[PDB]
This record gives structure tokens, C-alpha cells and sequence, in this order.
């Protein structure tokens, strides 16, 4: 777990090769006596900003690029500056999906799209078009089957929809990224979602379906087709299906566009250990055998490797993959990419669920995502009593802003509760929105049992935190 | 994700059929208008206790029995007062497991034993013994497999061999668990271990072998057997494979004998939703409809519900699952059960890999799995210095003791650093583990940049916390 000299903690998604990486892991700790340690944390890439600055984190963290221009903002990376002959051996594309104010940040490992997967016993002739699909459903249902499943819970699979009719992240202009030029409320966008929407109403999708569901129901034959990447391959493979992988369907005779990620391997500016994690990443992992071993856990994508993806490219899955990937856009990777994927997500889910209309998810979305982060040096927090007797109650009151001191309106908020000796006893009502934007109040009633201290700490968009605390006695 | 008045959260293990479990939640959504939202956090078992109390835990969580006895000695968990008619419904012996200090503090759910899962075509004739398996092995290997993958990182699946030939947790007499006599390093475990070990050493099983490299294995054809639980089931009939559950095999002529966990369902004590909660479970749940809608997921294993069982009992699976139930034992439900575990997982892992004799190993695990807790009232928590200017350090040293004031000699400690504004410059160094039982100490240094404070907060065994602050001033 922990991070210490002579030592390598490394942390990837569970969805990867993670038992092929700790394999690259084995070797090099064969040869220079440097264990490996391979994690796969849930949250991550979330995680990790809370924990790297502050003496916790792995000495290196893979995720797509999407996230590392955050990371860096925050002076969370080490700059990587390999020498050039290294440089050359990967493609140009993806060392720029990992450069940021200039800086390479990360080591670019494989380039990573979404396809339609489909099963060729089913659907041998897999369509054209997502507006068919509903048509195609009914055929299937009358024969036990289903036309699609794919995750939506994840707004990364509706993606490719949400952008084939016009849909965007942020405008880009002037060698920039306008953050606040957000297209996820347009013309474009609003239909393709309407059509997901649509497909649900119409009962073709389940609303509820997860990414489990999804592959379980692909695998076991059940649904004609999925929409998944590389990495699902494998357990695809240990399946009985004959299955293909293909060219995403067209929307309003446009390519689906999925948001294409580098998947990259960073490197904590707080390592001890930045050395041996460079040593271990372009040594070991950034070779033939390095990439083979992960790629046969589960498959990379067209790796940035050009010696190894030479051979990989002549696989179809791969020239589908390519094929998706050229017909999407490679990701920003600004510090704001993660606010407009939570942004798009309860849009996505909210709208799938009949909760709010697509109009409406649309454009809260818009206004979420261009958002300004909370500031700490404007954001409050106080309790109106810090000394409680039995059956006393105190209330926090925080508001969240801006830079600006404007409110922020819908913020995360992690509250953590230290306890002096678990022996009091304590009621907490709800964190409660207020009817202004950014006010939150939570309830605290002491109900007495033992004297007892107790720290409450309110952490504001994965960041700054706040805290009070409260002395409760039985007098 | 939040507690909330008038809708349900519901935690349990992602091998589960949580997928199943959520479409009761639709139906009881349909009839109530009240939402169940299922969730499967990693480590969610650990998480409950730290969150359940202080405002931010689910209103059900579902793991085996064996965490439900800590969690009921804190008072995180309602009793449960069902009427005769439906305590009448389930097998008396589940009710039992989920009995703490004269009170039910859970509902059974089902009945769970691992057993040998082996590969029908490959090896029809699965081994009787497990001192067989190594020449096994040799013979599978010449045609491109294996004999045996199971998950070593976790000592459930360790247990049912260093239990065969007389290893036990804690010794039960005169109506109790006796929590100082731990039969972990007793000569039929060290054996049993020892047997593992030399499985290893001769190249039959690999040290880093993990849940997830061993179902690929079995799951692919590679591996002839594995080791695992009812709920593995379900992945095993998408693959390709014929497969049998039988009886593990004997250790020195004695039945293996797993530790039988029931997949039990608490309530939170301080949910402000107990009846719903309750009606959900008894009048949705533990129906033949609901349980069905669960096993169609991940199979339960035998169910606790008299009228499901008395069908289910009739597959082969289950009649094999029982067997090794019966040759094994009901895990207590103790609080002290987790620091058994945590104990024998160091020493299979310690010793798997050769980082430590299986004499010493267990010696060892003796040690910490009779240990008393950290008693928040003795341990000692200090910094050196509470303002730094740039260039200097601070140290934090901590001394964790037990209620009697004796150092307590491995301790969980969660290191948390909240944080004013994140401009500072900081380095933290490891936590050290200093020469003698009990003692920590960890080196801040503050680097400039900006003023900030810090908040330090050492958790200790997941239970207490102590904190130190910490200004960061330029001048
Ligand atoms: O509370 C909501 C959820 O929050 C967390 O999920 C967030 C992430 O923190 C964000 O970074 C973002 O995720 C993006 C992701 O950054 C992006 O690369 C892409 O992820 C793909 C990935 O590239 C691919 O290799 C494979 O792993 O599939 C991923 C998709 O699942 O797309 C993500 C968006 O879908 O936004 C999400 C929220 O949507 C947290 O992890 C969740 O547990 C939590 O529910
Ligand atoms: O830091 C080490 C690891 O700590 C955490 O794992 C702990 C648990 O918190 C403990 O409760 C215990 O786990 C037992 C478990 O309580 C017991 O029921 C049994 O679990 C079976 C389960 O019954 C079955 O249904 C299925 O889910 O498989 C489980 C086994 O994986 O056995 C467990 C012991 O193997 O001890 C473990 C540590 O071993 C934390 O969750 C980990 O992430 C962490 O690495």
C-alpha cells in the first residue's frame, strides 16, 4: 500500500491488465531487487490528487490523458523529459495527448476507442444506423434476445452519440480550449441523447444497465451487440461468442464520435522513487514484451509503441478501433475535463430515467460544466454552538464559492467525522441544500452516554478542506 | 449515494449478485415510490463502521456474519425482532450466526462454503488428496495446463487446508470464544501451510496468484481446478467449460474444512429508514421471487429461506456446497474475527512468498490475532512544533497502547492531511515504524510558497482518531 524508498507502488484502473503489469512488475524486480506492487483502488484517479501531494499515493498512476492536465495544474506530476531517441519510438499523436503548458507529464502506453462489438451468429450484419436499432430490438425480443446493451452509467459510452449530430466538450480556438464554450446543450446533442431516451421509453434499453449487466448479457449470447473497448476483449474471448468489432453506427447519417483516450502512466512528484519508476516505465513496460504482457491480461488498443503496434495493427479489432478513434476526437485534457464528465453523467442518467427531460438535463449540464471551482479562500463554514450537553443540537452552515465570491451551486462535499473515543452518542440529520445556491446545513444532536470530542471536516470539490469541532459533556 | 429520509442504500460485495438485488429494489420501488439504490464500494465491510455512526453509511449492508459482531458492539446495527411466523420461514442454524449477546443483529441470507470447482473434460477425476496435486501438476503441465489456481491473497481460501489437519481461529469453551487461545500456529496449521508452501516452492502454484488470475485461469480451460464459493457459478457457465463441484480434497486423510460464512443483511442503527428497510427484506427479499431474481445473478449458495432451499437443494452444486459446510465450521461472528483474519492473511502471504518461515509466520499471526485493540484513552499523539517557517521540519510522534496501557505492537494507521488552500509547498516523509512496539513517527517539512495550515489526522484500527495542526507562515 504504503510509498517508500526502494520500493514501487503503481495504481490502474481494474478494467486493465493489472496481473500482465504486475508480470512486467516481477521482472524488474528480478533484476534490480525493486518489488512491484500493482493496486487497482476503486476511484482511483480521484484518489489520487487527494493523496499524492499529501504523502499517500503511488509512485506512479495510470488512467487516460483526460485526467492528467488536472493532476498537473496542481504540481501533483513529474515532468518527464526522455531523451529523444525514446521520444521516437512512440507515436507523435499520443506524446501530445500528455503534454500540458507545454510539459510532457505522463508516458503515453495505448490509444483507446469504443466500437460496436456484435456477435456474428445473431448479427452477422450488424446496422448501419442507431435509429434501426429499435426496429431490430423488436426482431430479437420475438427470439429471446435483445439488440444492444452497453453501459449508462458511464457517460463515456453515450458519448459517441451525444457528439455524432454535433455534440462538444469545449469549443476549440485560438490554440485553446474555451472553458467556457460548452456543447453539450446544442441541436446536436440534444437529439442524439432524445434518441437513447427514446430507445428506453420504447423499452429497447433498460435504463438501470451497468456495465456488468452489459458484459453478462454480450457473453452469454443474449444481446446481438455492446459497445465496449479493447480491454472487454478478452473476457469476450473465454466466452463461447464469435464476435466482431466494428464501426460504431451513424446518427443522422454522421459517425458516432467517441471521446478517444490515451491510456498513460504518470509519475508522482512526491515519489522517492522517481528514478526507478522512470527506469521501470521505459525499460520494462514501454518495450515488446513490456506491452505483450499486459496486452495478453487484457488487450491495450493500437499501443503508442510503433514496434509493437506494427503488429498489432493488422489485427481487424485494432483497425476497428482505429477506425472509431479517426472518426472521434482525441480527449482535452484541461483541469476541467473531470467537471464536464460528472456534468454529462447525471444529465445522461437523469434524463435515462425519466427524472428530468433531455431539454432540461441538456442545460444544466452546460451550466455545471462551465461552472467555476470553489475557492477556499472565499468558501464559509461555522457551527453555531462548539460545546454541546445531552440533547443540545448545533448546525453547521457552509457556503461554497468562487474566486469571485460567487456561489457555486451544486458542489461535492465529503464530510468526515473524527472521533475522541466512540463512546458518545451522536444523531446527524442530512448535509440539507438550502434554497440558495451553494448553502448547505447539516444537524448534529448530542445525546450524551460519555463525554466526547468530535472533528467534523467538509472537503469541497475533492480539494480544500474546512473544519469545526464540537466538545460534548454530560453536565 | 447519501442517507436520506425515504429512500434506501443498500451496500454489498461486488462477487454478489448485486445487479439481482437491485431489481427487487425496482419492484419495491413500483409498489412504494421509495428508490433502492445498490452499491458495491470496495472495502465496503471496513467502510461501514467508520461511516455508519457518524452520518454516512447505507441503511442495509450486506457481508457474511463473521464483521456483524464488531459492528453490533458499537451499536451501529438495529436489532433485529422479527414475528414467529417469519423467524419460522428460515433454518434455525442461520438465525444463529447472525445472534450476538442474546440479540439478532442481522437477517440470514444464505449459506456459504468453498469447494473444489474442477474442469470435467481435463480431469474428470479430481484428486482426493491435496499431497496428489503436485505430481498432478507435473502431468498437466507436459500438455499445457495446470492443476490448481485459487486465490491466495485472501485467507478464505486458504483456511479450509490449514484447518484440515487441526488449525483453528479461536477455542471455544464453556459457551464462549476464547479470544487468547488462537489455534492458528498449532502443528495441523503449520502443516497444512507448510503444504502450500512447498506447492510454491516445486513450481505447482504461484505466490501472487489472485482471485482474478485464477478465475481467467479456470475459466479459460488453462487450470484443471479451482478453489471458490457459489457465487463464482455464474461466470463459469458463460465460458466454454463442463465443470463439477465436489468435495475438497483431504489434508493427512482429513476432510478440508472451510470456514462457512451466511451472507447476512444489517440494518443501520442510525438509518432514519429501519422500517422500510425491514419491510423490504422480510416482504420483498427473503421471498422465492426475490431470492430467485438475486441467485439468476451470482448464485446464493444455500439459501436460508426454507421454501427457495428446499428446491435448490436438489443441484448437484449445492449438495456439494453443503458437504464441505458440514465438514467445516460457522465462523464465529466475534469483533475480534477481523483481527483473525488480517492476522492469517500476512502470514499466508508472508509465507507464500518466502518473505517469512511458516513456523515464524504463524507464530506471529498468533501473536496479533490475540492482541488487544488500541484503546483511544492511552495512545499518545504529539508534533514537535506547530508553526514552521520555510526550511523546517516538523515531527509527528505517536505511541498506540491498549486499555492497560501496553503498547499494542502492529497497528492500521490511515494518515489523512486536510488542507487550507493547497498553495503550500510540503514534504512529507514515510510513517516509520521506530525500535520498539507501538511507535510511529513521521517527518513534515514545510517548503513555502504560500501560508497554509495543515490538519493532521492519524486514525487508529479504524476506530479513533487524534489530530495535530500544523502553520505554514513565510516569515
Ligand atoms: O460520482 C460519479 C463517479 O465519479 C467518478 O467517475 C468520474 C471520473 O472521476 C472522471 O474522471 C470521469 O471519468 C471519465 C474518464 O476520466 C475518461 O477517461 C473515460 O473513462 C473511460 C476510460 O478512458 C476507459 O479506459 C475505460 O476505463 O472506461 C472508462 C469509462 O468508465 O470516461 C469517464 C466518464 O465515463 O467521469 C467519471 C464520472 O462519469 C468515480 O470513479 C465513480 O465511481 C463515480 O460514480
Ligand atoms: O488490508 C487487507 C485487506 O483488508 C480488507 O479485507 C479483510 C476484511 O475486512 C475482513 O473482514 C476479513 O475478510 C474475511 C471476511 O470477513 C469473510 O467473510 C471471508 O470473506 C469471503 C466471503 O465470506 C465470501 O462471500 C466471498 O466474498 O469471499 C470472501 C473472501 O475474499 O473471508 C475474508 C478473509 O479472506 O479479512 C480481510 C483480509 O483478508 C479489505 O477488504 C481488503 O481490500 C484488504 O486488502
Amino acid at each position: 500500500a504504503k510509498i517508500e524508498e526502494g520500493k514501487l507502488v503503481i495504481w490502474i484502473n481494474g478494467d486493465k491488465g493489472y496481473n500482465g503489469l504486475a508480470e512486467v512488475g516481477k521482472k524488474f524486480e528480478k533484476d534490480t531487487g525493486i518489488k512491484v506492487t500493482v493496486e487497482h483502488p476503486d476511484k482511483l484517479e480521484e484518489k489520487f490528487p487527494q493523496v499524492a501531494a499529501t504523502g499517500d499515493g503511488p509512485d506512479i498512476i495510470f488512467w487516460a490523458h483526460d485526467r492528467f492536465g488536472g493532476y498537473a495544474q496542481s504540481g501533483l506530476l513529474a515532468e518527464i523529459t526522455p531523451a529523444a531517441a525514446f521520444q521516437d519510438k512512440l507515436y507523435p499523436f499520443t506524446w501530445d495527448a500528455v503534454r500540458y503548458n507545454g510539459k510532457l507529464i505522463a508516458y503515453p502506453i495505448a490509444v483507446e476507442a469504443l466500437s460496436l462489438i456484435y456477435n456474428k451468429d445473431l448479427l452477422p450484419n450488424p446496422p448501419k444506423t442507431w435509429e434501426e436499432i429499435p426496429a431490430l430490438d423488436k426482431e430479437l425480443k420475438a427470439k429471446g434476445k435483445s439488440a444492444l446493451m452497453f453501459n449508462l452509467q458511464e457517460p463515456y459510452f453515450t458519448w459517441p452519440l451525444i457528439a455524432a449530430d454535433g455534440g462538444y466538450a469545449f469549443k476549440y480556438a485560438a490554440g485553446k480550449y474555451d472553458i467556457k464554450d460548452v456543447g453539450v446543450d446544442n441541436a446536436g446533442a440534444k437529439a442524439g441523447l432524445t434518441f437513447l431516451v427514446d430507445l428506453i421509453k420504447n423499452k429497447h434499453m433498460n435504463a438501470d444497465t451497468d456495465y456488468s449487466i452489459a458484459e453478462a448479457a454480450f457473453n452469454k449470447g443474449e444481446t446481438a451487440m455492446t459497445i465496449n473497448g479493447p480491454w472487454a476483449w478478452s473476457n469476450i474471448d473465454t466466452s463461447a461468442v464469435n464476435y466482431g468489432v466494428t464501426v460504431l453506427p451513424t446518427f443522422k447519417g454522421q459517425p458516432s464520435k467517441p471521446f478517444v483516450g490515451v491510456l498513460s502512466a504518470g509519475i508522482n512528484a512526491a515519489s522517492p522513487n522517481k528514478e526507478l519508476a522512470k527506469e521501470f516505465l521505459e525499460n520494462y513496460l514501454l518495450t515488446d514484451e513490456g506491452l505483450e504482457a499486459v496486452n495478453k491480461d487484457k488487450p491495450l488498443g493500437a499501443v503508442a509503441l510503433k514496434s509493437y503496434e506494427e503488429e498489432l495493427a493488422k489485427d481487424p479489432r485494432i483497425a476497428a478501433t482505429m477506425e472509431n478513434a479517426q472518426k472521434g476526437e482525441i480527449m482535452p485534457n484541461i483541469p476541467q475535463m473531470s467537471a464536464f464528465w460528472y456534468a454529462v453523467r447525471t444529465a445522461v442518467i437523469n434524463a435515462a430515467s425519466g427524472r428530468q427531460t433531455v431539454d432540461a438535463a441538456l442545460a444544466a449540464a452546460q451550466t455545471n460544466a462551465a461552472a467555476n471551482t470553489p475557492s477556499p479562500d472565499l468558501t464559509v463554514m461555522s457551527i453555531d454552538k462548539s460545546v454541546l450537553s445531552p440533547g443540545e443540537s448545533a448546525t453547521i452552515t457552509t457556503i461554497v464559492k468562487d474566486i469571485d465570491g460567487n456561489p457555486v451551486n451544486e458542489v461535492h462535499i465529503n464530510k468526515t467525522v473524527a472521533r475522541e473515543n466512540l463512546k458518545g452518542l451522536w444523531d446527524y440529520g442530512p448535509l440539507k441544500k438550502e434554497n440558495v445556491p451553494g448553502k448547505y446545513t447539516q444537524v448534529i444532536t448530542y445525546r450524551g452516554h460519555s463525554n466526547e470530542r468530535i472533528d467534523i471536516s467538509f472537503k469541497y470539490a475533492m480539494s480544500f478542506t474546512k473544519e469545526i469541532s464540537i466538545r460534548g459533556r454530560l453536565s
